[PDB]
């Protein structure tokens, strides 16, 4: 079956090795051997199907394998791939990362909470491994290889802390299991304990992501004609200008195509260059690109373009009004979910995907919102919190989300009785917000 590559995304709370062992799943290096042609995309790495052979070697006396997709493709950088409005989805299988020393944590309970209100498929990378008391590591081994040859208090001790994590996982309504002792590949989360450190579980782990896409997702992997493109970054490129960078999941891009997208102001409508990084920062110019992969697009008018945006090809057929009003559907109705008339706090976010999340967290939470926005926090935006400042300062306060805010922009609302509350993660906003609630309470005279 023509099949394109996988695309897979890595995510958990912080200080979980999640970077370091994006890593050691892209170093060439691995037991008996190298592996060639990983190559450095646009917001991704992609494995051709042969780097993944060498990479998994090493898990064919434990499994059968299955090498039917062209490669695979990874997400380079840990919420960024859910970037998208919940109603769909780039990243074929995600990867949960935990860290065994520490079990759950609290932004895992919100990954965990995001990965379910999508029904994204993921397993869960056990991470830290050879943080184990006297563990003996065999760098780039298989698990089960490594794991047989630990002495008995070692494994006792991985037992010990699995057994306990897979309890945490069963009370935030999630049946979990070691991969290769799960009975439902579909309803139980599968496990696959890691190391960044050694390298060890990692064939496991990209021999299971394999399996699950390609035996139980096959048809999500078909080839088609139809684009499918998310826009993952709007990234200022020097010799071009403000330049987007898309995921492609499905279909082809042509450079001369005329695209439609969701902007700021409004809907954006001809792609000047197709752009891949050059190996050997300067790039490759492609007259067209197939999926599956991470392209730049160099365009004129791509300033105010929205993270999280769907992007339409106009074709001979199409009304572009039509395409217009699809595209920014996402955005506008972020819009009418806000109160703006009545009067409460100011929120602005990275992508289409963080703001949805925010904003039903915060309206499941009582906090009213008065104002919306999205990417870099600049003065014209902490503004908006001005006409909060006398009615009721209790709400003259911005909530961030996994955006910069501008030295220009936090001094002014310093100037101002303007709080900024920004972060990577929900709760922290929350708690952040809550305790300053509080303070104004005990202002009591």
């Amino acid at each position: 079956k023509d099949l394109r590559s996988p695309i897979c995304c890595i995510l958990g709370h912080v200080d979980t090795g999640k970077t370091k062992l994006l890593d050691k799943i892209r170093q060439t290096n691995v037991q008996g051997g190298e592996a060639g042609g990983i190559t450095q995309q646009i917001g991704a790495t992609y494995f051709p199907i042969d780097a993944i052979k060498a990479k998994t070697k090493v898990m064919a006396e434990y499994e059968k394998q299955t090498f039917d997709v062209p490669g695979l493709l990874v997400i380079d950088t840990p919420s960024f791939s859910n970037l998208r409005s919940r109603g769909s989805s780039l990243c074929n299988i995600a990867i949960l990362v935990i860290d065994i020393m520490h079990g759950l944590e609290q932004q895992t309970i919100e990954s965990i909470k995001l990965l379910r209100d999508r029904k994204a498929p993921f397993v869960v990378a056990l991470n830290k491994i050879d943080r184990l008391y006297d563990w003996k590591a065999i760098p780039n081994n298989s698990f089960r290889d490594s794991f047989a040859k630990q002495s008995r208090a070692v494994q006792e001790e991985f037992q010990s802390r699995y057994s306990k994590i897979q309890l945490e996982l069963a009370e935030q309504g999630l049946n979990s299991e070691l991969y290769f002792q799960n009975k439902n590949m579909s309803k139980y989360v599968s496990i696959v304990p890691t190391s960044a450190v050694t390298g060890e579980g990692v064939p496991d782990l990209l021999w299971l992501l394999l399996e699950l896409t390609q035996k139980r997702m096959s048809k999500q992997l078909m080839y088609l004609s139809h684009v499918e493109a998310t826009i993952l970054e709007v990234k200022v490129v020097e010799g071009f200008g403000t330049t987007i960078d898309v995921i492609l999941s499905n279909g082809y891009l042509r450079e001369g195509d005329r695209i439609v997208l969701c902007g700021m102001n409004g809907p954006i409508v001809n792609i000047r260059a197709l752009l891949t990084p050059q190996p050997l920062s300067e790039y490759v110019h492609h007259k067209e690109v197939k999926a599956a992969l991470g392209v730049k697009i160099a365009a004129n008018d791509l300033e105010k373009a929205v993270s999280g945006s769907r992007l339409l090809v106009v074709g001979p057929e199409d009304d572009e009004d039509e395409l217009m009003d699809d595209v920014m559907d996402d955005l506008t109705g972020l819009l009418d979910s806000v109160d703006t008339t009545g009067k409460g706090v100011v929120v602005q976010a990275s992508t289409l995907g963080s703001l949805e999340a925010l904003l039903d967290f915060l309206k499941d939470m009582k906090i009213p919102v008065m104002s919306i926005g999205l990417g870099p926090v600049y003065k014209r935006d902490v503004m908006k919190a001005s006409t909060m400042l006398e009615k009721a300062p209790e709400y003259a306060v911005m909530l961030c989300f996994d955006v910069k805010v501008d030295k220009e922009a936090e001094q002014y609302a310093e100037q101002e009785g303007i709080k900024i509350f920004n972060a990577d993660v929900i709760y922290h906003l929350f708690d952040s917000f809550t305790a300053y609630q509080e303070k104004l309470l005990e202002e009591r005279r």
